[PDB]
């Protein structure tokens, strides 16, 4: 299967080749081009050098079927999602591998509604990939259209982001890390235009340095800068700009759960939070759930992955959801995780309250976590297994209520993931080992 | 066999697909550009839509191989050839189909020396196209290079063209037809910068109007303009600007043969002509050859085609050669047929003498041409046939000096081309039909 969890990803020029990018543009176009005359498609990318070669290969595929291609250049993945629906386009494509290093690259698609592709269409694309020679339209002469360069899209996206906040950031000092990625050209202008004084790092891309000791994945240098410049707070983005991780005034790190809590707290007070609930994955820390209970906010847990958070939010029409990693979705403004949008909305809360990030983030304490992997036969049996159930109960019994345990299998791998959250590092490691031991003896294929 | 007479030509997205353009960039790049670590290749195109689509596919092939691509945008084919030599670039690529209509497009390659590919280089590329899975370099990470835009090149090409002339064009009013091609943005500036007054048509390309009722192939619209604007003369260009056709004061057409004669005449007296000779194809009219006898110029005849003209020019190092179609090569300045260069050099001769085109064109008379194609059973028996030999032999005797018949079979298709050039139309058809009648009786179809 070419399509993975989040589009088609591989190492650029061997696993993900220009020939594949051409096929994805031609086939992906036709699947999305059987429903409109003279299809309009927009394509964006991040700062990887391999994006230039893949884009030209992809654009050739889109043109070869008759589409009107609109090159956005360097833009964040949410920018593609927003522009696609706002311009009424049939499809949007983002070329990026997010946090992965420069060698890797990927191709992501967006529908006319700003959402990821439907699986029936994803499979139809793959069915065309299976055919050695599929007959397809071959427009000639006047039937081919001129593509256009839509340099306006980046600022049109930025102006929309500016519209969401209702106050400027004067009096705030903010440090930004663009991860040498698509945000490098967007975050300095966006916050600078809102009157915030800015200190920047990771905003000098060269085509090979994306996500190199910078970004949401590596926030240390940012925390170093925030303390050095005595800034009020700092924000770190990833290569394609769908995730954000924050740093407070003292250099402590604020994860997605805390950011989700701060923003959901303010939405709750203003009664803009839909159904007084926040969607999230179970991987979020226990302290996050208890803080939501204190604030009277119902919590909904879903399986790990962007697919399921957004899936759940659409089903019930919830306006806020996200993951601990920093991938946070605000339905009222965008249809996918947007680090830039989440960043300004966080800064808005800091401006209105007159507080600091450490105080707003300090509202919830994160319990220590211990994680263990056990290579088992058949992953469904684990929680049906009697011995596994009983030790979990004992562990559950021993913690009066101060902690929780999670036993989940990973779809990518053939092993189970033992997650324990407890009051103390030593407790968390101990309950995890007790549970992992029981699984290892009775479920360890790879004993 | 993908390669034709002038590179790979076909209808864009049907005969030649972006998939093919990708392979030509990937395979052609490896074969022709790899004697340096990060080869530098230059890419240009004309105004046709699909030039955008084929370019992106080609550039992907070049990058996937490790090349440093430098886009030139819209430029004439000689511009690519000239720039490739001046920049020390490993290879140059031009995306165009020349005079052909908008639907067609093509890919032509240039070596570091500014010359088209050798048949050996042509053969090697086709072998890679045939291989099911050839293992070629696949650079990853830092190994891939950034492509770049060299739009500055177009003005450097124009400044170089200005350098070739030693005098201005003040006092001249010139009409230009750009064929909605690459010359559309270059010829008005080039002649205007030389102080000539300009009236232009066919300089409004929209991607679908190239070579549409204008250009070297269609000079009727320009000749109309020359008379109406009361201009001294007019110049017509093709889609990719490797050909030139001129129009006199009265609207008559001046072909490549006459343009070659005018330019070679001035070179000869000034002794700029190397070995006092001009290279040309057999397709050239006899009046061109007779005028060369009146002057002190020798002449070499070669097989039809751009390649063979320049090939002969390199072997003996002659500086002037061309075709009747308007594809003319000036070795001292460029390595391929350049319509813009020839346009300046033609006008340059006019200003120095102070004469007009009609007087310069009248130096040679064009004998009327009659062309007939006959379906045959085969051609390799047609030259041997006695009845054909007998009518042709009778023809050689009847015209002691009246002209010449040329009989040339096509390997491509099973017909014989019967061409006769004679003093009067009435003579030629007496020879053209008589010969074609004899050929028709013997082969083709019972």
């Amino acid at each position: 299967k070419y399509f993975g969890t989040d589009g088609v990803r591989g190492v650029a020029n061997q696993e993900l080749t220009p020939e594949l990018a051409f096929k994805l543009g031609r086939y992906g176009g036709y699947v999305l081009a059987h429903n409109k005359g003279e299809p309009r498609v927009l394509v964006g990318r991040d700062t990887r050098v391999s994006g230039e070669m893949l884009e030209s290969a992809l654009i050739a595929g889109l043109i070869s079927i008759g589409a009107e291609v609109m090159r956005l250049g360097i833009i964040s993945t949410p920018g593609v999602a927003y522009l696609t629906r706002d311009m009424g386009a049939e499809l949007g494509v983002m070329i990026s591998a997010s946090h992965n290093p420069v060698a890797d690259n990927g191709i992501k698609f967006f529908g006319s509604d700003g959402f990821k592709l439907s699986d029936e269409q994803e499979n139809e694309i793959e069915a065309l990939l299976d055919q050695e020679n599929p007959e397809l339209p071959r427009p000639v002469g006047n039937d081919i259209v001129h593509y256009s360069d839509y340099f306006e899209g980046a600022q049109k996206y930025l102006s929309y982001l500016k519209s969401t906040v209702d106050v400027n950031f004067e009096g705030l000092k903010i440090a930004l890390d663009g991860a040498n990625g698509s945000t490098s050209s967007l975050a300095p202008f966006l916050f600078g235009d809102l009157e915030a004084d800015t200190e920047t790092i990771g905003c000098s891309p060269d085509g090979y340095n994306i996500n190199e000791k910078c970004g949401s994945t590596h926030p240390e240098k940012l925390a170093e800068k925030v303390v050095e410049t005595e800034s009020d707070f700092g924000l770190a983005f990833d290569g394609d700009g769908d995730r954000i991780i924050a740093v407070d005034e003292n250099g402590q790190i604020v994860d997605g759960d805390q950011i989700m809590f701060i923003i959901g707290q303010e939405m709750h007070k203003n009664q803009e939070l839909n159904n007084d609930m926040i969607v999230s994955t179970v991987m979020s820390n226990l302290g996050f759930y208890k803080a939501l209970e204190q604030e009277g906010i119902k919590s909904n847990k879903t399986k790990v992955g962007d697919r399921y958070v957004v899936e759940e939010m659409r089903r019930g029409n919830y306006n806020l959801g996200g993951e601990q990693s920093g991938h946070i979705v605000m339905m009222d403004y965008n249809t996918t995780g947007d680090g830039l949008l989440t960043g300004i909305q966080l800064a808005s809360v800091i401006k209105m309250t007159g507080k600091s990030l450490s105080e707003l983030a300090g509202q919830m304490k994160k319990y220590p976590q211990s994680l263990i992997n056990v290579r088992v036969t058949d992953k469904y049996r684990v929680e049906e297994n009697v011995d596994v159930k009983e030790v979990m109960t004992k562990v559950e019994v021993e913690m009066n209520g101060e902690g929780r345990i999670l036993v989940r299998p990973s779809g990518t791998e053939p092993l189970v993931r033992v997650m324990v959250e407890a009051a103390t590092d030593e407790d968390a490691e101990r309950f995890a080992q007790q549970i992992a031991d029981v699984v290892q003896d009775k479920m360890g294929l790879d004993k």
